[PDB]
């Protein structure tokens, strides 16, 4: 019931997504009905038939909910009015193109994975995130509220460059909370002590703005937008209530004007009242304000923690830094693999005329295998490529020594003589042959590359700067949320 | 909600048991969670957070509701007293051996597809099944009752020998239902009233008997089987709600002994009173005897049908007749798409040393097939396989006349040359190059075989002849329910 840190997620958020990555749920592919989802994850992840797992997919889409939409949904995801989501037969969806991101190489063993509820299907204990989405999209026991993506990876992007960043120095990057209902925070009190403590009161106040008829003079409020969380309709019906007992004074006539276009709640003044008089009293009796008490409270490695603002940004980093490292060291190990199945290629098209007259020559594939495996090969005109000086980089870990180039020749392994027994004749042709050998020269350039990461934690920071750089370019956007200096 | 005369089957049926067959779920296969599966048919064919699908699952796993198990069921899956099954996250599930029968050869081309609920999976319209499933396993508007197979399938075999057989013929076979629970129909008045014309009253009676003590003389009434569709409990209670509202008089005892080794109800008798009467007044006040009112409705055509029994045995034949002729096509195009590359292989294989040539002197793939086909190719030692099809039989039937042996020539295809460029160095040995020699003689023998069906009804039906005999020997078992005159 408490959010990790490192991706702002708890299980059944991990579920959905992670089912919607397994079903190939992707950004730019056609939607699908939730319930095809739905069942995915009651039939490997949730086996109940509750409503939670819809409702989960229901909030990721919202945009009056979630700053940054996990959830790309098509049709009747309810409303800032209340109004309930069709039903799963009847809404699509498909995944966010930011939730991509969330779930960045998560092929490649950058997290660990826990068993589901019967042993037949794995998801993982936490996603390799790019995206600090715990403070971008908030968690609503904690209360964490969202921010601005622009304001927070400027702010991990000043703390990578000076881990001993103070408070004030990171709230030049992130001034406040940054609200997908816009609307207004009056005072940064409230906001210092809780990216310094973990805790303080912030104060939302709705946009509204007093107008006066050019010729009758009469004053009309004009809502424009409300404070986060707050439901439109049941705040309309409590300013109607308040009218009516008579606890609120001025009034003459209240309605919603709003549409898909946006919000205009109306609220026309009496003549013997005064717009301003009225607006502030229901500041006062209404959800036109209200108090957000942040309490920034999250799982660390398993563990509840009250923690302020350097701490969110510092496990994020420090997130980034095991996720990238396991990357790197998948990748080497899959580049050493797939260069050690070239090399057998690249020898036996150097030998072809004696490998098919072996093969030729052999009752059963399985003692053509034991042929190839028994006798060494010439380097042919491919020595230039395997030599290079002692260079001994591209061989897999596990590779015993009697394996590979030896006093000048090669000796191959079985699963190398198989990989030369499924070969398919087009790989004779001069332009297939020739692609073989250019994938392996790049495969040494890329692990030349890995081996530098793993061996410079400052290479390793480079490449998390420039994904970071990168992510505030593609999902950046503005503030929506006005901070004042007063109140 | 009416069944499918051809399958015995609801959409609702149908959905579940194809669901499994995707999923793999097969009867020597290992468990799969109740769950699981029904995630796969809420998501792909019957998208609601509901009971329907589990319930069905449960049913067709209980030997006390069906004749012939559909579903292969582990754990507790309820019982004959009415408790219900535990929850589908406790519960594991694979297909019936039987089942598989029903869905034999639904992967050629046998049965019409149709959409699902969004039009992204295609779900078959019925089954093309080799179990009369309609018949042999009831549906409880409709209201079918289960019979023996062993006893349908010599109806079938009947009707197939004379297709003008009469009912009274046709119940020489079939005498009547034959209930999973045993028990005794009493009158044969009904079965012959509802074979003729669909609709008839049966009635079904406990199997009992009146025991007495040598050494006291005291009666006991012992229940050894109840009729179809009888909660025990139920039952039980009620005798005992009438022994002590007194409607039902000498009862000095009532106890459920029932355990592993069967059924047994005990009703022992007072000295005052005397077995025959008291049982006799049971079978008239409680449900140790029922009513079960025959009404043959099944969609037929599209279209719903009251059915006699004959109509209900022509609808199966016919079905059968229609999915082999079906069958039988898919399989000879098939047969001739895999003999066209055969060819192109063997001569491949025999030109083997002009072809590597050729392919290592084309700079690409597609110079290579270009080159392949501009030039006609020696037929060598595997002219003799080629004029054994003599007969143009083994040629698709999209093939055009300039390709083939010509003047001593072989005229490959695109399609030929890419198999050739497909082919792998380990079919240049010598197990592997006759075996594709031999598969070659396999398929004429095959595609003579397949022509010979689609051109004698009398050999089609023989084919379905040996089919419902398979069926006979695989499944068949013992009548359970006595018929006896009439009480």
């Amino acid at each position: 019931a408490l959010p990790d840190v490192r991706d702002g997620l708890k299980p059944v958020h991990r579920r959905v997504l992670y089912a919607m990555n397994v079903l190939g749920n992707d950004w730019n592919k056609a939607y699908k009905k939730s319930a095809r989802v739905v069942g995915d994850v009651i039939g490997k992840y949730h086996p109940h038939g509750d409503s939670a797992v819809y409702d989960t997919i229901v909030r990721m889409a919202q945009p009056f909910s979630l700053r940054y939409m996990l959830v790309d949904g098509q049709g009747n995801f309810g409303s800032i009015d209340g109004d309930s989501a069709a039903a799963m037969r009847y809404t699509e969806i498909r995944l966010a193109k930011i939730a991509h991101g969330l779930m960045a190489d998560l092929e490649k063993e950058t997290v660990d994975f826990v068993d589901n509820y019967d042993g037949t299907e794995k998801i993982p204990d936490v996603m390799p995130t790019k995206i600090p989405n715990l403070l971008v999209n908030g968690s609503s026991a904690t209360n964490i509220p969202p921010h601005n993506l622009t304001e927070v990876i400027n702010g991990c992007l000043a703390y990578i460059d000076n881990e001993d960043i103070s408070i004030e120095g990171l709230m030049e990057h992130i001034p406040g909370p940054d609200f997908p209902t816009a609307a207004i925070i009056n005072g940064r009190r409230g906001i210092e002590e809780a990216y310094r403590t973990g805790r303080g009161k912030v104060y939302i106040r709705a946009r509204a703005e007093v107008e006066a008829d050019a010729k009758t003079g009469r004053e009309t409020i004009i809502v424009h937008e409300i404070p986060y969380q707050v439901n439109k309709a049941r705040l309309i019906e409590k300013i109607a209530e308040l009218v009516k007992d008579k606890r609120v004074e001025g009034i003459s006539a209240l309605r919603d004007e709003s549409d898909k276009d946006g919000m205009r709640i109306v609220i026309e003044v009496k003549r013997d009242a005064v717009g301003e008089v009225v607006l502030n009293n229901l500041y006062s009796q209404t959800q036109l304000q209200v108090s957000f008490g942040i309490n920034m409270v999250a799982l660390h490695h398993g563990q509840p923690k009250i923690m302020n603002l350097k701490d969110i940004i510092s496990a994020f980093v420090r997130h980034r830094r095991e996720v990238v490292t396991r990357r790197t060291i998948f990748e080497l190990r899959k580049a050493r693999d797939r260069a050690h199945i070239l090399e057998a290629l690249a020898i036996a098209l150097a030998n072809i005329d004696p490998i098919i007259e072996l093969i030729r020559r052999a009752p059963t594939p399985a003692e053509a295998k034991a042929a190839l495996i028994s006798r060494p090969w010439d380097l042919g005109n491919v020595a230039a490529m395997l030599e290079r000086a002692g260079d001994d980089a591209a061989r897999p870990e596990w590779l015993e020594p009697e394996f590979g180039v030896r006093d000048g020749q090669y000796y191959l392994t079985e699963q190398q003589a198989q990989a030369i027994l499924d070969l398919r004749l087009q790989k004779l042709t001069g332009l297939e042959h020739e692609k073989l050998l250019d994938e392996y020269k790049e495969l040494l350039e890329q692990i030349a590359e890995l081996l530098h990461i793993l061996g410079s934690a400052d290479r390793l920071m480079e490449v998390i700067r420039e994904e970071m750089e990168l992510i505030r370019d593609q999902f950046g956007d503005e503030r929506r949320t006005e901070i004042t200096a007063e109140l």
